């Protein structure tokens, strides 16, 4: 049949990834409702007259007072849509903490959730673990799209590692030393017209890997020492999964995110024609190395989090977009974005306690900031 | 819940690691029969010894006697232990089509038939089909575990292709001035498994990837055009599935037998320890290259033989057989191998006729044996 698809965040990289699978695809897919910030307002203006989709949302007041036909418009309009729409899936494509609530207000609906928002289950961890029912919530990333795939191999009692790849990111197998003259525009930092700054720098300081790893814990209810991390530069193996006998089965493409968020709105069915495949007509390699994580430690910093729980994983995450930030200002150097992430980890442990409200997890990613700050600052 | 297993081949490659699987998991597997040609009686008795069973079958009368009471022997010997033994699983581990009566007479009793001994399958092709119920034939070599493994990462109306991965052999690049030297001992040695004399060399000459794709075809009814090879000189990926949307999955482990035989003898249930998983905490890559078919044509021939159908599948093994044994005798010539088998599929105008019964097969062999002769005959 025909699935409804409610966009959250449509006006951005994944949600109009979305659109343009959704419209490829009317016998699978109808949009019913479309959500953005305010920002990109006359995108989702255009989106509205080419859908005609009228039951759209916009958070920016100042935003909605331009046009004076927005059903859902200020504060909490994503969460309002999400409510009184009838759907069968609610894409979030919503960046940043205020992914959350909509979040929660979907799986309450009892839609399937097609999660691209990471702070949804970096920071809102158990608040939305027991808000979701199983299956309920089908991952957008193609880390996590090819582990959700992989583990069809075997049983849950059949897994024995969730293995993640990485890019390595552009200082891959850089020494110390390398990495205490790295600029912000060399870790990528361009005014990039889609991709965000954080974005190609959470990928090159390896925290994006380390919130990937969190997620993975959270969807796939593996322990921490059994999910790994390795390098793997062509990115075509999206991740691996090694189940007990010693059979290791991987998922291979040619990186398009258009085949996870394909898979992610149509689940269990896929999608015919949403990507390329690997070709094999032309000689071709797929290399691994091990991440030296001497140099490298978001990864077990963010396992380190993840295993005290709570609001660990909030204080982690919010930790690094305050000290990614300072680095991108220059205010610090790139060596000390993860520096100050363990410190102010290290301080943290009043926040393993589990959050109870959406309130709770915003207190922790606070503390989080000005303890960051702090360490930033030398105060 | 322990299976009863009859072990046909005991004394082989396979057949040992297969005794090595079940000697560890005597909770899971107990040997309750087993076969062999008379060969090796060094083997065989202490393989009677160590597993206590007494239910034995040997084919050379001569080396049946020497041993005394052993209850079958003969040339119908492993079939009659087959039909007389109550078992849950036979393992054919057996060599070349003399397997196909055994394959027939498992199929028959209702057992699972893993399979090691493809040429049988190869030989008896929609003969062997007809006697099996739905996924009573779990095939045993890497490839086509592989296979099965990948296929659970869709639905059936899902899969785009299946992508056999094939080692190379030892002459892999060369070219075919360079195949015109090969002598019985280069082609005597593998680079990545460690098999029997005759799947050694039909890796060399790539016959044995072509009796693979026509497993293939048989076991999983893909059609022959979308059954596609390539050559992975590690023999790590051992194969797998593109589907519908873009994705592929692939199965991946470090060469070892016992991997895909435990989880034939268990199917579907994985054997916890059975083989080492693939290592990430040192360096390696995943390299393939298109098979040159101008050089090692045996995998389209193969396709030729497979699309005529009927007992043709038969007559390309038969041939093989026979090329095989005057190569390896020093009367002809390495790359003659594949050059009578084009000769006699190309004669073979009569048998793409579907066999009824075991002695169309018979009949089919024996004509092909003969016509491989004359064309070695006329060099
Ligand atoms: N981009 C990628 O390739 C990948 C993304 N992810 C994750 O998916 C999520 C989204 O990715 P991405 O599309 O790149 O993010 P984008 O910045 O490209 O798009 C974000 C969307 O959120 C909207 N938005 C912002 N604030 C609000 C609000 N208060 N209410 C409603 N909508 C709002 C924006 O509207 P507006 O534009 O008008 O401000 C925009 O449409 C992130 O959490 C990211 O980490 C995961 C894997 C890879
Ligand atoms: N070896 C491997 O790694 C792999 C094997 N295969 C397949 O598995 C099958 C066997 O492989 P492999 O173990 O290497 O073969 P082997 O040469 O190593 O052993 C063949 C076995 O069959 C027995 N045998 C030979 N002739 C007769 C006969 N006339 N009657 C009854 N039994 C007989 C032999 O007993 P004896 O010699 O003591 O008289 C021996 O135990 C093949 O079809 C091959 O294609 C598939 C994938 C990989
Ligand atoms: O399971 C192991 N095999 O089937 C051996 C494959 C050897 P080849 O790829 O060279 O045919």
């Amino acid at each position: 049949g025909r699935l409804r698809v409610v966009v959250l965040g449509s006006t951005g990289s994944i949600g109009t990834q979305a659109l343009q699978v959704i419209a490829d695809n009317p016998d699978r897919f109808e949009v019913v409702g479309l959500a953005a910030g305010g920002a990109h307002l006359d995108t989702l203006l255009r989106q509205r007259a080419q859908t005609g989709v009228t039951n759209i949302a916009v958070a920016d007041e100042h935003a909605a007072q331009r046009v004076g036909d927005i059903p859902y418009h200020g504060s909490d309009a994503a969460t309002r849509l999400v409510e009184q729409t009838e759907a069968d899936v609610v894409l979030n494509a919503l960046v940043g903490a205020l992914g959350l609530r909509p979040t929660l207000a979907a799986l309450k609906t009892g839609a399937r959730l097609a999660l691209a928002n990471k702070e949804s289950l970096v920071a809102g961890g158990s608040l939305v673990l027991r808000a979701a029912r199983p299956g309920q919530i089908v991952p957008v990333d193609s880390e996590h799209s090819a582990l959700a795939q992989c583990l069809r191999g075997g049983t849950p009692d059949e897994v024995a590692k969730l293995v993640l790849t990485a890019s390595g990111g552009p200082f891959r197998g850089w020494s110390a030393a390398d990495l205490e003259h790295v600029t912000p525009e060399q870790a990528g930092a361009h005014p990039t017209w889609s991709m965000g700054p954080m974005n190609t720098l959470n990928s090159a300081s390896l925290v994006n890997k380390g919130l990937e790893v969190i997620e993975t814990h959270l969807l796939f209810g593996i322990p921490y020492d059994r999910i790994d991390v390795v390098v793997h530069p062509q990115s075509i193996i999206h991740s691996m999964v090694t189940f007990i006998d010693g059979s290791t089965i991987a998922q291979a493409s040619p990186p398009d995110m258009k085949l996870p968020i394909s898979l992610a709105l149509g689940w269990p069915r896929r999608v015919s024609g949403a990507a390329a495949a690997c070709d094999f007509h032309t000689a071709s390699s797929w290399e691994f190395e091990p991440l030296d994580t001497d140099v490298f430690p978001a990864v077990e910093l963010a396992r380190q989090a993840g295993v005290a729980g709570g609001c660990m994983t909030a204080v982690y995450n919010a930790a690094n977009e305050e000290a990614a930030a300072a680095f991108l200002a220059g205010r610090i150097g790139f060596p000390a974005i993860v520096g100050i992430i363990a410190d102010v980890l290290h301080a943290a442990d009043q926040w393993a306690v589990e959050p109870a409200t959406v309130d709770d997890v915003l207190d922790a990613q606070r503390w989080a900031r000005e303890r960051a700050q702090r360490a930033v600052s030398g105060m």
